[PDB]
């Protein structure tokens, strides 16, 4: 077993709050905000050795990242930013920091009851996205 065990599986989006405002703060343009905001992604998390893979699949886009904790990687986000990302585990929370163009945003993923709660923060704006097992 490893502690990241509790994240592994297939998850479906069940609620979202403030995501349009988060996207505005990140710099996402109108059309992508509307279509991305409509999406109901599944999140598929797996682990093989030290490598964690997170896939996010929707009618809008299918994305995939694989990474080792603490080891930076380059990521093309669903909104087409080219970012430098680092993901760590802090007290049981996956903490994903994206850097680009002198800006930064942080996405936290945590298990709470039977949910996987995703908190996205850009400056003072937070969006909370709740997933449940598929
Ligand atoms: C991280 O992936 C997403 C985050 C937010 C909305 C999304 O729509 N399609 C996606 N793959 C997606
Ligand atoms: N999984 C999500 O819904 C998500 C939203 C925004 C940024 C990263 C992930």
């Amino acid at each position: 077993s490893h502690m990241c065990d509790a994240f592994v599986g297939t998850w479906k989006l069940v609620s979202s709050e403030n995501f349009d405002d988060y996207m505005k703060e990140v710099g996402v343009g109108f059309a992508t905000r509307k279509v991305a905001g409509m999406a109901k992604p599944n999140m598929i998390i797996s682990v093989n050795g030290d490598v964690i893979t997170i896939k996010s699949e929707s009618t809008f886009k299918n994305t995939e990242i694989s990474f080792i904790l603490g080891q930076e990687f380059d990521e093309v986000t669903a909104d087409d930013r080219k970012v430098k990302s680092t993901i760590t585990l802090d007290g049981g929370v996956l903490v994903h920091v994206q850097k680009w163009d002198g800006k930064s945003t942080t996405i936290k993923r945590k298990r709470e009851d039977d949910k996987l709660v995703v908190e996205c923060v850009m400056k003072g704006v937070t969006s909370t996205r709740v997933y449940e097992r598929a």
